[PDB]
């Protein structure tokens, strides 16, 4: 459990483009995602998360409270109805995305004043890291 309340700036981006590519994300939309800059706004009042992730191509926005399962629909992303759960393991928050995709989810941690974040999909991970402004 850990304070993830801020505003996050990005800092470092490894290898978002195969992240995108396992989601099957168009060659297109992933050529323009990959240069942007992303920033993370996350209101966190206990066990309930208000996030957004923007950028000047488009944003998202995703609210949840740990350990309630719900219905994500990734709208903007691969736009797939996905089945999620999101829950402490000691202070990372850890996603799992059940649907089609294997291995699909994430991990979101604090280390100082930076945010770090895990993407997974299929044999694909992707790196970030963000700093609290
Ligand atoms: C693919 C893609 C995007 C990235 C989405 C990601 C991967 C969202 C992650 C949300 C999580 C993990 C939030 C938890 O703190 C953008 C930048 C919207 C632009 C359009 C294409």
């Amino acid at each position: 459990t850990k304070d993830q309340n801020g505003t996050w700036e990005m800092e470092s981006n490894e290898n978002f483009e195969g992240y995108m590519k396992a989601l099957d994300i168009d060659f297109a939309t992933r050529k323009i995602a990959v240069r942007l800059t992303q920033t993370k706004i996350i209101v966190q009042d206990g066990d309930n998360f208000k996030t957004k992730t923007n950028s000047t191509f488009r944003n998202y926005d995703l609210d949840f409270t740990v350990g309630v399962e719900f219905d994500e629909h990734t709208k903007g992303l691969d736009g797939r109805n996905v089945k999620t759960l999101v829950t402490w393991e000691g202070n990372t928050l850890v996603c799992v995305q059940k649907g089609e995709k294997e291995n699909r989810g994430w991990k979101q941690w604090v280390e100082g004043d930076k945010l770090y974040l895990e993407l997974t999909c299929g044999d694909q991970v992707c790196r970030q890291v963000f700093k609290k402004k």
